[PDB]
């Protein structure tokens, strides 16, 4: 521990994330056919040189495990290319999302709907959200018509866009360093069970070594300052431990809300609940408090060109 930062009447120690804390990048590919059969299936265009950025981060942080969480229907040659990348850079560990078991974070959709119907019925009739009650009842009806066993994981798994890799990003960060050991990644000499993790968007250009970070209660996230507004953002998520209470609270919210969003609820909601940033608090002050800052990271370079999913 170093100093401390105040927010909403609570004093938070700036907890350390040592230099052995692993870095984490993520590539979930919807269209693996846009790469060669023996190509590394991670985008690497002039506008989005993301494979190059990852390799540059692995070269700069030579004494740090660099995890690449990948997903998509990859061809055999593409997987062999990923293994070749793992061999060309010792610290790069490729983790296939399908090799991780996320069932311990799952919940039945019908259970969420039933609990919400009970909790709307348990409140005085003059304040019940009746429109929401109706929408939850239609959602449950459709679940019973199409797949009664539908769950958070399975429903998000069927998504084809950013929501899916947001969801799995949060779950992986809950696993923390433990995900590396669960996937059988050998030679991760520095990883401790229960260790943390620093997730970075691939467009977060490292220009130097990160050293040791000091974050309030051991967590910080990106703050986008595009144009005249600012917003909490999951483009960077640094935690000093597995099962971090802020991300665990985001998962709690998603277990309780009928239509929880991995970003709005799993990240922003969890942070604001954990740190007591209500709608009556200053959102800008909280952004300044929780912001992940670093002089050796050129942040969100995808805004100089085009977004890879937009
Ligand atoms: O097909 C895609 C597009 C994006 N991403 C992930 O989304 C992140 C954000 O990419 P980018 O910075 O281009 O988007 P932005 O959110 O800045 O618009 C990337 O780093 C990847 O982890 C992905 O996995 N697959
Ligand atoms: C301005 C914008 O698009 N922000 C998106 C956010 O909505 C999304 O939840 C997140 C994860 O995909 O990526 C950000 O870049
Ligand atoms: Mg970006």
């Amino acid at each position: 521990s170093s100093g401390s930062a105040n927010f909403a009447g609570v004093e938070y120690p700036l907890l350390p994330l040592d230099q052995h804390t692993p870095l984490l990048f993520q590539w979930f590919e919807r269209n693996p056919s846009r790469f060669g059969e023996n190509q590394i299936p991670i985008i690497n265009t002039q506008q989005n040189p993301y494979l190059n950025n990852i390799i540059n981060a692995a070269i700069i942080e030579k004494e740090r495990t660099i995890g690449v969480l990948v997903d998509g229907n990859f061809s055999a040659g593409q997987k062999k290319a990923l293994a070749k990348l793992e061999k060309q850079y010792e610290n790069i560990k490729v983790i296939y999302n399908s090799d991780l078991d996320y069932s311990m974070y799952d919940k039945k959709l019908s259970d969420i709907y039933l609990e919400n119907i009970a909790k709307i019925e348990a409140q005085p009739a003059n304040v019940r959200d009746e429109y929401l009650l109706g929408e939850i009842k239609k959602s449950l009806n459709e679940v019973l018509k199409n797949n009664p066993e539908e769950s958070l994981v399975s429903s998000h798994d069927k998504r084809l866009g950013h929501v899916r890799f947001d969801f799995y990003r949060n779950l992986f960060l809950l696993k923390g360093s433990n995900a590396f050991l669960e996937a059988g990644k050998h030679g991760c000499h520095h990883l401790q069970p229960g260790g943390g993790c620093i997730y970075l968007d691939a467009d977060m250009l490292l220009t130097g070594k990160l050293g040791t970070l000091y974050l309030p209660d051991g967590i910080a996230v990106h703050v986008s300052r595009k144009g005249n507004s600012m917003s909490l953002q999951n483009g960077i998520i640094a935690v000093n431990r597995s099962e971090h209470p802020a991300l665990k609270k985001g998962l709690e919210i998603m277990h309780s809300k009928p239509y929880g969003d991995p970003y709005i609820d799993g990240v922003c909601g969890g942070l604001r609940h954990y740190f007591n940033c209500s709608i009556r608090h200053n959102y800008e002050e909280f952004c300044n408090f929780i912001e992940f800052k670093h002089e050796h990271i050129f942040m969100d370079t995808s805004s100089l060109t085009i977004s890879s999913w937009r």
